[PDB]
Protein backbone atom coordinates (compact mmCIF):
# COMPACT_ATOMS: atom_id res chain seq x y z
CA UNK A 1 0.00 0.00 0.00
CA UNK A 2 1.50 2.99 -0.83
CA UNK A 3 2.92 6.00 1.85
CA UNK A 4 0.06 8.31 1.90
CA UNK A 5 1.22 10.83 4.65
CA UNK A 6 4.06 11.76 7.37
CA UNK A 7 4.19 13.78 9.99
CA UNK A 8 3.24 14.76 13.10
CA UNK A 9 0.00 14.19 14.49
CA UNK A 10 -2.18 17.43 14.75
CA UNK A 11 -5.18 16.39 15.99
CA UNK A 12 -7.67 13.13 16.20
CA UNK A 13 -11.29 13.40 16.67
CA UNK A 14 -13.66 10.21 17.93
CA UNK A 15 -16.43 10.17 15.47
CA UNK A 16 -20.02 9.17 16.16
CA UNK A 17 -20.06 6.10 14.13
CA UNK A 18 -17.19 5.03 16.21
CA UNK A 19 -14.31 5.46 13.54
CA UNK A 20 -11.37 7.65 14.34
CA UNK A 21 -10.17 10.70 12.45
CA UNK A 22 -6.51 11.60 12.66
CA UNK A 23 -5.11 14.68 10.56
CA UNK A 24 -1.55 14.60 9.54
CA UNK A 25 0.55 17.01 7.35
CA UNK A 26 -2.83 18.43 5.45
CA UNK A 27 -4.54 15.35 4.87
CA UNK A 28 -7.94 14.14 7.25
CA UNK A 29 -8.05 10.78 7.13
CA UNK A 30 -10.11 7.69 8.97
CA UNK A 31 -9.81 4.23 10.39
CA UNK A 32 -12.39 2.15 11.56
CA UNK A 33 -9.92 -0.26 13.78
CA UNK A 34 -11.14 0.04 17.06
CA UNK A 35 -7.23 -0.99 18.51
CA UNK A 36 -5.52 2.09 16.60
CA UNK A 37 -7.56 4.72 18.65
CA UNK A 38 -5.57 4.64 21.42
CA UNK A 39 -2.32 3.72 19.37
CA UNK A 40 -2.73 6.62 17.56
CA UNK A 41 -3.79 8.84 20.70
CA UNK A 42 -0.11 7.68 22.03
CA UNK A 43 1.45 8.84 19.15
CA UNK A 44 -0.15 12.28 19.42
CA UNK A 45 0.76 12.50 23.09
CA UNK A 46 4.31 11.65 22.38
CA UNK A 47 4.72 13.61 19.12
CA UNK A 48 5.61 10.57 17.20
CA UNK A 49 5.93 10.38 13.34
CA UNK A 50 3.67 8.62 11.93
CA UNK A 51 3.52 7.39 7.88
CA UNK A 52 -0.10 6.55 7.12
CA UNK A 53 -0.50 4.27 4.16
CA UNK A 54 -3.65 4.57 2.14
CA UNK A 55 -4.97 3.67 -1.44
CA UNK A 56 -7.72 6.41 -0.39
CA UNK A 57 -4.94 9.09 -0.15
CA UNK A 58 -7.90 12.33 0.01
CA UNK A 59 -9.77 13.94 2.64
CA UNK A 60 -12.21 11.61 4.14
CA UNK A 61 -10.29 8.68 3.12
CA UNK A 62 -10.25 5.27 5.05
CA UNK A 63 -6.84 3.62 6.38
CA UNK A 64 -5.83 0.51 8.18
CA UNK A 65 -2.12 0.19 7.90
CA UNK A 66 0.29 3.05 10.35
CA UNK A 67 4.38 3.34 10.96
CA UNK A 68 4.71 4.74 14.24
CA UNK A 69 8.40 6.12 14.71
CA UNK B 1 -22.91 18.40 14.95
CA UNK B 2 -21.93 22.38 16.56
CA UNK B 3 -19.11 22.93 18.50
CA UNK B 4 -20.54 23.01 22.22
CA UNK B 5 -17.89 23.68 23.89
CA UNK B 6 -13.68 23.71 24.09
CA UNK B 7 -10.80 23.78 26.51
CA UNK B 8 -9.15 21.90 29.12
CA UNK B 9 -11.04 19.03 31.02
CA UNK B 10 -11.48 20.13 34.40
CA UNK B 11 -12.73 16.70 35.95
CA UNK B 12 -13.93 13.41 34.25
CA UNK B 13 -16.08 10.89 36.72
CA UNK B 14 -17.31 7.37 36.50
CA UNK B 15 -21.12 7.44 37.10
CA UNK B 16 -22.88 4.48 38.66
CA UNK B 17 -24.20 3.40 35.14
CA UNK B 18 -20.94 2.95 33.46
CA UNK B 19 -21.46 6.62 31.26
CA UNK B 20 -18.55 8.95 32.06
CA UNK B 21 -18.72 12.55 32.26
CA UNK B 22 -16.71 15.37 31.39
CA UNK B 23 -16.42 18.99 32.87
CA UNK B 24 -14.89 21.67 30.22
CA UNK B 25 -15.31 25.04 30.73
CA UNK B 26 -18.66 25.66 31.89
CA UNK B 27 -20.29 22.59 30.70
CA UNK B 28 -21.10 19.23 32.29
CA UNK B 29 -21.51 16.69 29.52
CA UNK B 30 -21.68 12.42 29.36
CA UNK B 31 -21.17 10.04 27.03
CA UNK B 32 -21.79 6.52 27.15
CA UNK B 33 -19.29 5.32 24.79
CA UNK B 34 -16.97 2.85 26.67
CA UNK B 35 -14.03 4.15 24.37
CA UNK B 36 -13.74 7.44 25.08
CA UNK B 37 -13.12 6.97 28.88
CA UNK B 38 -9.25 6.25 28.83
CA UNK B 39 -9.05 8.81 25.81
CA UNK B 40 -10.74 11.52 27.73
CA UNK B 41 -8.68 10.79 30.85
CA UNK B 42 -5.62 10.65 28.89
CA UNK B 43 -6.33 14.10 27.42
CA UNK B 44 -7.00 15.39 31.37
CA UNK B 45 -3.68 14.14 32.43
CA UNK B 46 -1.47 15.62 29.46
CA UNK B 47 -3.54 18.99 29.13
CA UNK B 48 -5.16 18.31 26.04
CA UNK B 49 -7.55 20.78 24.70
CA UNK B 50 -10.66 19.19 23.81
CA UNK B 51 -14.00 20.56 21.62
CA UNK B 52 -16.85 18.58 22.55
CA UNK B 53 -19.16 18.49 19.75
CA UNK B 54 -22.82 17.89 20.44
CA UNK B 55 -26.97 19.11 20.14
CA UNK B 56 -27.49 18.96 23.87
CA UNK B 57 -25.05 21.38 24.62
CA UNK B 58 -26.09 22.02 28.33
CA UNK B 59 -25.42 20.56 31.60
CA UNK B 60 -26.07 16.56 31.99
CA UNK B 61 -26.16 16.77 27.69
CA UNK B 62 -25.31 13.28 25.98
CA UNK B 63 -22.14 13.72 23.29
CA UNK B 64 -20.11 10.93 20.97
CA UNK B 65 -18.04 13.44 19.42
CA UNK B 66 -14.86 14.94 20.92
CA UNK B 67 -11.49 16.58 18.84
CA UNK B 68 -8.25 16.26 20.72
CA UNK B 69 -6.08 19.13 20.25
CA UNK C 1 -24.84 9.17 46.16
CA UNK C 2 -22.66 10.60 49.05
CA UNK C 3 -18.91 11.61 49.03
CA UNK C 4 -17.00 9.26 51.19
CA UNK C 5 -13.51 9.73 51.05
CA UNK C 6 -11.20 12.64 48.76
CA UNK C 7 -7.27 12.38 48.46
CA UNK C 8 -4.13 10.65 46.41
CA UNK C 9 -4.59 6.67 45.78
CA UNK C 10 -1.84 5.11 48.67
CA UNK C 11 -2.00 1.96 46.68
CA UNK C 12 -4.27 -0.32 44.50
CA UNK C 13 -4.58 -4.19 44.79
CA UNK C 14 -5.71 -6.49 41.97
CA UNK C 15 -7.77 -8.79 43.78
CA UNK C 16 -8.27 -12.79 43.54
CA UNK C 17 -12.19 -12.34 42.20
CA UNK C 18 -11.14 -9.65 39.70
CA UNK C 19 -11.97 -6.81 41.91
CA UNK C 20 -9.96 -3.89 42.65
CA UNK C 21 -9.29 -2.34 45.53
CA UNK C 22 -8.54 1.33 46.05
CA UNK C 23 -6.98 3.06 49.35
CA UNK C 24 -7.93 7.05 49.34
CA UNK C 25 -7.56 8.27 52.65
CA UNK C 26 -8.16 6.42 55.77
CA UNK C 27 -10.48 3.96 53.64
CA UNK C 28 -9.66 0.64 51.84
CA UNK C 29 -13.13 -0.07 49.29
CA UNK C 30 -13.55 -1.69 46.33
CA UNK C 31 -14.71 -1.79 42.80
CA UNK C 32 -16.10 -4.43 40.52
CA UNK C 33 -16.29 -2.52 37.51
CA UNK C 34 -13.29 -4.04 35.10
CA UNK C 35 -13.25 -0.09 33.11
CA UNK C 36 -12.30 1.43 36.35
CA UNK C 37 -9.31 -0.94 36.95
CA UNK C 38 -6.86 1.55 34.17
CA UNK C 39 -8.15 4.66 35.05
CA UNK C 40 -7.34 4.27 39.24
CA UNK C 41 -4.06 3.02 38.10
CA UNK C 42 -3.58 6.47 35.67
CA UNK C 43 -4.84 8.14 38.82
CA UNK C 44 -2.48 6.71 41.13
CA UNK C 45 0.58 7.28 38.73
CA UNK C 46 -0.17 10.73 37.90
CA UNK C 47 -1.04 12.24 41.35
CA UNK C 48 -4.51 13.39 40.98
CA UNK C 49 -7.22 13.43 43.54
CA UNK C 50 -10.30 10.82 43.67
CA UNK C 51 -13.49 11.55 45.34
CA UNK C 52 -14.93 8.05 45.96
CA UNK C 53 -18.62 8.03 46.32
CA UNK C 54 -20.63 5.34 48.18
CA UNK C 55 -23.24 4.55 50.50
CA UNK C 56 -20.90 1.54 51.84
CA UNK C 57 -18.05 4.11 52.71
CA UNK C 58 -16.55 1.79 55.39
CA UNK C 59 -12.83 -0.26 54.93
CA UNK C 60 -14.44 -3.16 52.37
CA UNK C 61 -17.24 -1.42 51.10
CA UNK C 62 -17.91 -1.29 47.47
CA UNK C 63 -18.53 1.77 44.85
CA UNK C 64 -18.87 2.27 41.36
CA UNK C 65 -18.30 6.37 41.11
CA UNK C 66 -15.29 8.19 41.46
CA UNK C 67 -14.18 11.82 40.22
CA UNK C 68 -11.06 12.30 38.77
CA UNK C 69 -9.34 15.56 39.45
CA UNK D 1 -2.99 -15.01 50.49
CA UNK D 2 0.52 -14.83 51.77
CA UNK D 3 3.01 -11.72 50.80
CA UNK D 4 5.32 -14.03 48.57
CA UNK D 5 7.59 -11.00 47.05
CA UNK D 6 7.80 -7.40 47.12
CA UNK D 7 10.07 -4.86 45.20
CA UNK D 8 10.23 -3.66 41.72
CA UNK D 9 9.55 -5.04 39.09
CA UNK D 10 12.66 -6.20 37.09
CA UNK D 11 11.95 -7.32 33.95
CA UNK D 12 8.25 -8.90 32.50
CA UNK D 13 7.50 -11.54 29.49
CA UNK D 14 4.91 -12.28 27.38
CA UNK D 15 4.75 -15.78 26.63
CA UNK D 16 3.48 -18.26 24.14
CA UNK D 17 0.34 -19.43 25.88
CA UNK D 18 -0.37 -15.48 26.64
CA UNK D 19 0.13 -15.78 29.98
CA UNK D 20 2.22 -12.57 31.57
CA UNK D 21 5.60 -13.71 33.52
CA UNK D 22 7.01 -11.25 35.89
CA UNK D 23 10.46 -10.51 37.87
CA UNK D 24 10.46 -9.20 41.07
CA UNK D 25 12.97 -9.97 43.87
CA UNK D 26 14.32 -13.50 43.10
CA UNK D 27 11.03 -14.59 41.77
CA UNK D 28 9.95 -15.29 38.66
CA UNK D 29 5.88 -15.52 39.18
CA UNK D 30 3.18 -15.75 35.90
CA UNK D 31 -0.31 -14.48 35.70
CA UNK D 32 -3.27 -15.93 32.85
CA UNK D 33 -5.25 -12.74 34.26
CA UNK D 34 -5.04 -10.76 30.74
CA UNK D 35 -6.17 -7.59 32.70
CA UNK D 36 -3.17 -7.52 35.02
CA UNK D 37 -0.55 -7.22 31.48
CA UNK D 38 -0.94 -3.64 30.92
CA UNK D 39 -0.85 -2.88 34.60
CA UNK D 40 2.24 -4.56 35.33
CA UNK D 41 3.52 -2.88 32.69
CA UNK D 42 2.83 0.44 34.05
CA UNK D 43 3.68 -0.44 37.14
CA UNK D 44 7.28 -1.47 35.74
CA UNK D 45 7.53 1.69 33.11
CA UNK D 46 7.07 4.09 36.50
CA UNK D 47 9.57 2.07 39.15
CA UNK D 48 6.80 1.27 41.57
CA UNK D 49 6.62 -1.56 44.30
CA UNK D 50 4.43 -4.59 43.95
CA UNK D 51 3.79 -7.08 46.54
CA UNK D 52 2.76 -10.49 44.43
CA UNK D 53 0.40 -12.73 46.92
CA UNK D 54 0.57 -16.32 46.04
CA UNK D 55 0.27 -19.55 47.58
CA UNK D 56 2.83 -20.47 44.39
CA UNK D 57 5.90 -18.85 46.25
CA UNK D 58 8.44 -20.57 43.85
CA UNK D 59 10.18 -20.21 40.40
CA UNK D 60 6.88 -20.87 37.85
CA UNK D 61 4.23 -20.28 40.41
CA UNK D 62 1.34 -18.62 39.35
CA UNK D 63 -0.53 -15.29 41.00
CA UNK D 64 -3.63 -13.56 40.81
CA UNK D 65 -3.21 -10.80 43.59
CA UNK D 66 -0.72 -7.66 43.11
CA UNK D 67 -0.45 -4.23 45.85
CA UNK D 68 0.77 -1.49 43.19
CA UNK D 69 2.57 1.29 45.61
CA UNK E 1 12.22 -20.50 22.04
CA UNK E 2 15.96 -19.11 21.46
CA UNK E 3 16.41 -15.52 21.70
CA UNK E 4 15.95 -14.06 18.15
CA UNK E 5 16.84 -10.15 18.72
CA UNK E 6 17.46 -7.81 21.61
CA UNK E 7 17.84 -4.14 21.14
CA UNK E 8 15.69 -0.49 21.37
CA UNK E 9 12.45 -0.88 19.34
CA UNK E 10 13.05 1.10 16.23
CA UNK E 11 9.30 1.73 14.63
CA UNK E 12 6.22 -0.62 15.46
CA UNK E 13 3.61 -0.82 11.72
CA UNK E 14 0.01 -1.41 12.58
CA UNK E 15 -0.95 -4.15 9.56
CA UNK E 16 -4.16 -4.07 7.56
CA UNK E 17 -4.53 -8.04 8.59
CA UNK E 18 -4.39 -6.73 12.15
CA UNK E 19 -1.05 -8.31 12.77
CA UNK E 20 1.43 -5.52 14.03
CA UNK E 21 5.28 -5.39 12.95
CA UNK E 22 8.09 -4.08 15.14
CA UNK E 23 11.81 -3.26 13.67
CA UNK E 24 14.25 -4.29 16.65
CA UNK E 25 18.07 -4.60 15.85
CA UNK E 26 18.40 -5.96 12.28
CA UNK E 27 15.10 -7.90 12.28
CA UNK E 28 11.56 -7.00 11.02
CA UNK E 29 9.07 -9.44 12.71
CA UNK E 30 5.29 -9.44 13.48
CA UNK E 31 3.57 -10.88 15.72
CA UNK E 32 -0.64 -11.74 15.76
CA UNK E 33 -0.99 -11.67 19.38
CA UNK E 34 -3.50 -8.63 20.13
CA UNK E 35 -2.50 -8.27 23.56
CA UNK E 36 1.22 -6.89 22.58
CA UNK E 37 0.12 -4.08 20.21
CA UNK E 38 -0.08 -1.60 23.15
CA UNK E 39 2.62 -3.21 25.68
CA UNK E 40 5.23 -2.58 22.04
CA UNK E 41 4.08 0.65 21.70
CA UNK E 42 5.06 1.44 25.38
CA UNK E 43 8.35 -0.70 25.32
CA UNK E 44 9.09 2.00 22.09
CA UNK E 45 7.69 5.42 23.65
CA UNK E 46 9.66 4.20 27.26
CA UNK E 47 12.95 3.21 25.29
CA UNK E 48 12.78 -0.10 26.94
CA UNK E 49 15.19 -3.14 25.68
CA UNK E 50 12.83 -5.89 24.26
CA UNK E 51 14.29 -9.49 23.32
CA UNK E 52 12.17 -11.00 20.88
CA UNK E 53 12.63 -15.16 21.02
CA UNK E 54 11.05 -16.95 18.03
CA UNK E 55 12.21 -19.78 15.80
CA UNK E 56 10.88 -18.00 12.71
CA UNK E 57 14.23 -15.51 13.18
CA UNK E 58 14.51 -13.99 9.66
CA UNK E 59 12.47 -10.58 8.46
CA UNK E 60 8.79 -11.11 8.47
CA UNK E 61 9.17 -14.39 10.69
CA UNK E 62 6.24 -14.13 13.48
CA UNK E 63 6.70 -14.32 17.03
CA UNK E 64 4.87 -14.40 20.29
CA UNK E 65 7.36 -14.14 23.04
CA UNK E 66 9.04 -11.37 24.34
CA UNK E 67 11.06 -10.11 27.59
CA UNK E 68 10.83 -6.45 28.18
CA UNK E 69 13.40 -4.72 30.42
Amino acid sequence: TPDCVTGKVEYTKYNDDDTFTVKVGDKELFTNRANLQSLLLSAQITGMTVTIKTNACHNGGGFSEVIFR
